[PDB]
C-alpha cells in the first residue's frame, strides 16, 4: 500500500531539481517505512482472519492516535 504523502512531495522535490531521485531517496525510505508499517497492522490484523485487514480511514485514524507520532 503507497504512501502518497511522501509520493507527492518526492515528485515535487524531483520536478524542482534534475530528477534527482537519489539527493531525494530519503521521501522513497519513508514511503518503505509507512509501507513496512501498514504491512504490520494488516499482519496484526490478520491474525483473527476475519476483517478486511488493510486498515479503513477510521481505523488509520485511531492508530495514527496510539502510535502518536508519523510512521513515515
Amino acid at each position: 500500500n503507497p504512501c502518497l504523502s511522501e509520493s507527492d512531495a518526492s515528485t515535487r522535490c524531483l520536478d524542482e531539481n534534475n530528477y534527482d531521485r537519489e539527493r531525494c531517496s530519503t521521501y522513497f525510505l519513508r514511503y518503505k517505512n509507512c509501507r513496512r508499517f501498514w504491512n504490520s497492522i494488516v499482519m496484526q490484523r490478520r491474525k483473527n482472519g476475519v476483517k478486511p485487514f488493510m486498515p479503513t480511514a477510521a481505523e488509520r485514524d485511531e492508530i495514527l492516535r496510539a502510535v502518536g507520532n508519523m510512521p513515515y
